[PDB]
């Protein structure tokens, strides 16, 4: 089951995300992930805007969500339902 969350990104500064394939390890309070109670902990996350997520690093992974968090505009996650 896959599902495409897209997060305006306007009452929220951060996803509040920890990402551990790469899934979704915790959601945090405060965060745009949160608030909107769509993905879940255990998710697998396929591609985020118009990246995909396929054989990356953590580390890489990490990078590609500082990069667009950083930016205006909104995100659009897509995952694997655990
Ligand atoms: C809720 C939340 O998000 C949180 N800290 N967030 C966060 C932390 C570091 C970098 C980025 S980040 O702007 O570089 N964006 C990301 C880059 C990589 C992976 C995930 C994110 C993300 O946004 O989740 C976002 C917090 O609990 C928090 C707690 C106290 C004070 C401030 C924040």
């Amino acid at each position: 089951n896959i599902v495409t969350v897209t997060l305006n990104m306007e009452r929220h500064h951060f996803l509040g995300i920890s990402i551990v394939g790469i899934y979704i390890g915790s959601i945090m309070k405060g965060g745009a992930v949160a608030a909107d109670g769509r993905i879940e902990p255990g998710d697998m996350l396929l591609q985020v805007n118009d990246v995909n997520f396929e054989n990356m690093s953590n580390d890489d992974a990490v990078r590609v969500l500082r990069e667009i968090v950083s930016q205006t505009g909104p995100i659009s996650l897509t995952v694997a339902k655990a």
